[PDB]
């Protein structure tokens, strides 16, 4: 008949068993049941956000009719999940949507109160036939609603409800709100325990019990894109289809907790992988790497070293971020070559970051720059620049450079940042800095510690640039801070060695060019006496450097001078630097 | 069947064996098994921009299963790919796409679960007029449903990361460009079939050549699509070549007639000071300054966080700064065209930093945007020109020294705007008559010493410490400036050939013209004006009386203060 | 035979003459064959126009291949013109018009690839109405079709390109407009075939002169279709010259009959300020600015690629832009009520773009076009006014450089809008208080290069460049206003002698006037007010009392300082 034509019987799937099992949301089941036994509006609606097992909770009831686990006056019912594509599809004519759709009513007062109604996506049947002077579902199905003589079920997206119910409420007192929150994380566990049955039959692979709480608590943490327990199943499938690749191809046999990373780090790269002893010995090696890049200052490499190693070693605040800094020392003493060294050693990439100048914003506003601009104004569906660039990858590092020259009320964002990792954008949602590095850096007391660096401990030089930061910022802003640490001007053989460094970067990139060059060292002395000051350290190295180095050389490559092959030691001259070809 | 209508069998063609020997892409398809071996949520979509094979990478997982070379899960499927651009456009009123899409659907029902789609244009899917998210989301959430799904980020992100419950079925496969050597590596995977069908030999040589030269100068579409149009193209050149009334090799010479009407680089970028003297007389030095800094930006030794160049420009203005920022835009990147124009004269204030740059979100001049950064975003190979720099805002400086650094700027929008890829040209006047008073018999270097010093009592040291070098700009001579006068009566004098007269001149005639408006003080514009003024309105005046007849020889004899135009 | 119902060959047409004489396009062929001699997208299209040959570049092709001027892989090949409509004729049933789509399918899969197919309008196929398109789609991607395609680049790109499968068989084979020489040489194809049938002659300077004035005056019909509307309108022309109540030998001044019927004013442009102080007094420097203009662009010294006058009037209120313009319509155009009046004064909006220029698919304005490109479609031979420019968006400005580089518009939907006649001189008032202050006691030359300063402080530097030439409208002297008075007073009698009365005046009252209603710093405007009142109010008080008489003489005489008008 017309049931048979566009309807689907969920019961009878469950009676074949070919439906999920469904464990749990008692309350919501219950109520479910108690709005289906009444007399007018019979007809609840699972509103829920997007991806909570909205259409698993009627799954479930229809699991628990076929089981006989109901009361008494739904024994032996059927529930029908109505189709709204199988009524929309064949109506380019007048009235035939509506002839359906009434034969379908009809056929429903016909089963004398024995089908129970389904109708996934209520949200679809607002806007149903809509055609040029036609009803839709609405003005059709709202007779026999408020009478009680349907027994329809609904099941939409939150969103979906403001925008395509209460836009009509007509429609939308006819049906009984249940609101069906995302569970917590030990009773999604309880289900995924349940659900392991299922793809053990599927992927004839067995599953890590401690994989499966690691999933949910890794998911509740980390990802921010989906919902429980929608997010916690993906990974569990993803794993469990990359165990059964691995097997197949060309091992192993179940599925980790450090698959679950795998498949995490994959997804997106917070590194909540183990520490494999290549990880692990890189990371012992942490202040070793930073003087790769960067010569001295040794007590900021040891505090961030220190921060990245609680972070990676699962001893995170888990509410503040991975470490609230400061920078403080005279300019150019490689603050931002300190960074760079961070995200060269978390990334591979100097910029692959996020530096953000806080010189652009010594004006007031530019806070709405970087958090967005409110509904109504102008740059509203673009976003901050900042929440967004963590929204994309949230594991990063943010850094924030000259901070004396902004206002000091553009702190009341970074008050929120590192209380707890939380900012809200134009649009009103929250953006999670749980995976972020936050560096501050200024040059507050530079002629202060240019005058005391010597004769001093690092403490109470700590202690009193600390006092010229509470005459700068704020009590509370500083409070949020991990650690302030002090920068100090270098010695002449740190820049020594800062042109041995700028010596290797340049014959790895000639070596590119394709020319085999070497050095007399009292050109390193030269250079060395060159580019130096201690009021502004090697910013002179690089404009030296970039001088008696860039001109000449590269004059003398397009001179045809340099050719490939030949040892090219770069002697001195009287007063400058010459190549030879040897 | 209704698979007859709308559906396309490529396990046919495969186990025919004729489809493309599709080779690379192995971790794509890979993924593609990864996505569709799950038990739930088997629709993959692929993210690439349009050209990058996609098809092919179906058709070489149906390769993949005609060879067994897949797990055995994959295997008696059947490879499909349903239109989403007749769904609609036959679709004339209601329930004519849903007709069709519930057919498809009971249809493939009926087929039970063995057979694979593809879909390209996932965007397509969401807008039709609802349609179509509705009624293949349970689909999607019911597993029968095995599409394979391609479209574009930026179109996947305003579509289709709307409605998340669309989101979290399909998984994103991103499909990049492939590289230049992956180029190559394909075409030499199908070499042999180019080869067996037009019967000819293919110079790899020349496939190289066309793979680079192809990334280099067209950008319309990518790789590997114009690899492929370019190489099936010069090959019906050369069969035409051979069927006309002789080579079966096809060249990277026909590659080169094909690229640039469907080499002149580097010898151009070693004669740049002959360029830069092509249109421009005078400023030798300078010539040879602005010639080697090029080069040593082509050199490769620099950073590659900086730009081509930092420059500082002073002298007397109009004589020919604007020319040379004109000609150095033609003869680096393209034309007299990749160029902006700034007055510095106006920016003094902070409102004028949220002016240039960009406005904060919910102020004045948002998405009218910055007066700089849009215009370079416009155009990323372009030659900045800046007139007037003393006269900014101090601030506006700091922008300069973030230029100069990173070679990247924030916008008041909130992204990159790279400057790695143009020329600062920052013009000034500050040591005018340093150089116009001391022009006689003084030296370019010790000159350009002097006023560096002056300049540096003038600016931030700090601000040209980044600058690159300062040429000086000396005020030409009147035999310089009446030459440019001369090639300007030639283009003149080539208008007017385009309308058609034989035109002389007299050489009084000549220096009058030259003296007109000669002025060290303004520029070498004072005297275009002037010529242009005096020769131009009397000129049409005689013509459209019925004076002058195309053909006539007009020489610009002499009056005793004028310039009579005769027709002999 | 099925393929013998109605299909339409074109070798025996060109076996037996039955097609035109088809002249040059080489290289357009070439590339056509060059396209047959693919391994894959080897199907071509003919991207084209309204009236560019497309069935005529068909009709050459086959004429080549039955000459033998193809190469020998494509000698003796099938070409037939599948007929759209003769199909449908004789076809009512679904599944009849259909079974022959199918049995025509299967024949020319049968017939091997000798047949080399044509068929005109594919997106007509796409939307015919399973409609054919997408039936024909599998002989697509079948490997069969040796079809070929012909459109506009509007459907190819948006009903093509935007499928799949649709595109990867086809290229961007593009119909190019011929040269002016090429299409008298192909009126010299088809100059006989005309005279035989009209029974009349065609002179060839009538051809050349046709051609070339089609070139320049007519840019919406096309070459070479435009020359043959013009040469067989003619010919209709000179039948009826015959068949009236005489000639045979089409002139170019039958040409010049049809085209003004679809004149001493070059020598009159002499006296361009006599007309221009007829209408509109004063402002002598505006009067020799566009005199100069309508000189040398008539004339021809710069590019006439370009609109004639591209002026911006600047100045205070009351000056008169508009009069000047429809000044300017008086003398050039003869037709002051024919111009293009839209203001900028709408367009900050973002989404004016639809009204101000012309709309892509995607909009509603797409459904009647946009007015100003509607009206020049209306009206490609006026003056475009465009008043407020100081009120507009950045976007407007870009399709103003547009208009100021092309001298036409290629608009919103891609089609004929066409610039370089029209005359589009925007008005502005942005130097005024400027003016109003220092246009005494100063130069001209000076007061355009500070109000240049300013509008550069306003708009794009190079933006006003591309003006025709910054002109200045000032305040003026004492004789204007008694003039122009007089004007208005001429008008007054006017209106009032098409009432039936007759208006004498006194020059003592005229005094009154110009010492009443004056001041230059404001505008007009009070003097016509001061008219209007001490003028009108008494005498509408006078002749709605039923007083006045006609035939009696209204003469204006004086009180100490109002206006009495009495009956004597
Ligand atoms: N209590 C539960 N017991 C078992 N499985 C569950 C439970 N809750 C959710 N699931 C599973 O969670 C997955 C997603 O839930 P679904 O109901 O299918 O999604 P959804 O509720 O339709 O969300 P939307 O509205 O479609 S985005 C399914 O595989 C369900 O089996
Ligand atoms: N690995 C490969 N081996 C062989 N051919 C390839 C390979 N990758 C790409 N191609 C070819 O490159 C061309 C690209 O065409 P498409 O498959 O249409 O590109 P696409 O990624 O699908 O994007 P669009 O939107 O469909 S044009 C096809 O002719 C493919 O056969
Ligand atoms: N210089 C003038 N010569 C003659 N009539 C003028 C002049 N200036 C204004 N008018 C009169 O003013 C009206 C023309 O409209 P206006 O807008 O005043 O033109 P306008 O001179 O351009 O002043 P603006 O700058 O456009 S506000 C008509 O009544 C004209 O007769
Ligand atoms: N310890 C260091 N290691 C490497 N480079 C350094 C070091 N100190 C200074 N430099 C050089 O000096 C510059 C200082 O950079 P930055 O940290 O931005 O200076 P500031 O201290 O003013 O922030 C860098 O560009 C770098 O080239
Ligand atoms: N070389 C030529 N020889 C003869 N006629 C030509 C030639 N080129 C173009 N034509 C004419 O141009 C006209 C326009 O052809 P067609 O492409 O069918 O129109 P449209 O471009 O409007 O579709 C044809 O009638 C044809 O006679």
């Amino acid at each position: 008949q017309a049931l048979k034509k566009y309807t689907i019987d969920l019961t009878e799937r469950a009676e074949q068993g070919k439906l999920d099992p469904v464990i749990g949301r008692d309350e919501e089941i219950r109520r479910t049941i108690q709005v289906l036994q009444r007399r007018t509006k019979n007809n609840p609606v699972l509103i829920g956000e997007p991806g909570v097992g909205k259409t698993a909770i009627v799954e479930g009831l229809a699991q628990r009719i076929i089981n006989g686990e109901v009361p008494e006056g739904l024994k032996g019912r059927r529930v029908l999940a109505l189709d709204m594509g199988a009524l929309v599809a064949g109506a380019k004519y007048r009235g035939e949507f509506e002839e359906r759709l009434k034969g379908v009513l009809n056929d429903l007062a016909k089963q004398e109160g024995n089908v129970i109604l389904f109708i996934d996506a209520l949200h679809t049947m607002v806007g149903a036939g809509k055609a040029d002077g036609a009803m839709d579902a609405g003005n059709m199905l709202k007779p026999a609603l408020a009478r009680g003589e349907l027994h329809c079920v609904g099941a939409t997206t939150l969103d979906e409800y403001r925008q395509y119910i209460e836009k009509d409420a007509a429609l939308e007192r006819r049906f009984q709100k249940v609101f069906v929150a995302e569970p917590s994380v030990e009773d999604t566990i309880a289900i995924l325990r349940g659900l392991k049955e299922r793809y053990e039959l599927h992927h004839h692979v067995q599953i890590t019990d401690p994989a499966i709480v690691a999933a949910a608590t890794l998911s509740h943490r980390y990802i921010a894109d989906r919902q429980l327990p929608d997010k916690a199943i993906d990974l569990i499938d993803e794993a469990a289809s990359s165990i059964r690749m691995q097997i197949d191809s060309k091992l192993r046999n179940k599925v980790t907790d450090a698959e679950i990373a795998e498949v995490l780090a994959r997804w997106t790269g917070i590194p909540v992988s183990r520490m494999m002893e290549s990880e692990r010995e890189k990371l012992l090696r942490m202040e070793q790497e930073l003087h790769h890049r960067v010569i001295g200052q040794n007590e900021a490499v040891d505090a961030v070293s220190n921060a990245i190693r609680r972070s990676r070693a699962g001893l995170a605040d888990p509410n503040r971020p991975i470490g609230s800094f400061l920078f403080l020392g005279p300019t150019g003493v490689g603050k931002t070559e300190l960074c760079k060294a961070l995200a060269n050693f978390m990334f591979d990439s100097d910029e692959a970051m996020v530096r953000i100048d806080m010189s652009e914003f010594m004006e007031k506003h530019s806070v709405s720059r970087l958090v967005g601009a409110p509904p109504g104004y102008v740059g509203y569906e673009e976003g901050g620049y900042l929440t967004e660039a963590v929204r994309r990858r949230p594991y990063s590092v943010i850094l924030l450079d000259a901070v004396e020259k902004a206002h000091p009320d553009v702190f009341n964002i970074l008050l929120q940042v590192l209380d707890d990792g939380r900012l809200t954008d134009g649009q009103g949602r929250t953006v999670d800095f749980r995976n972020t590095v936050v560096i501050m850096t200024s040059n507050l007391g530079s002629d202060l510690i240019q005058e005391r660096f010597g004769e001093l401990d690092y403490a109470h030089m700590k202690e009193l640039v600390l006092g010229v930061v509470s005459h700068n910022f704020r009590p509370e802003f500083i409070n949020r801070i991990d650690e302030v640490v002090v920068f100090h001007p270098l010695g002449e053989q740190h820049i020594a060695s800062i042109a041995q460094i700028q010596l290797k970067r340049l014959y790895k990139r000639l070596e590119e060019r394709g020319y085999e060059i070497h050095i007399s060292d009292e050109a390193l002395k030269l250079l060395s006496e060159n580019g130096y000051d201690p009021v502004y350290g090697a910013r002179p190295l690089k404009r030296a450097i970039q001088q008696q180095i860039e001109n000449p050389l590269a004059q003398q490559i397009l001179s045809g001078e340099l050719v490939p092959g030949k040892v090219i030691r770069l002697e001195v001259n009287e007063d400058r630097i010459v190549a030879v070809q040897h």
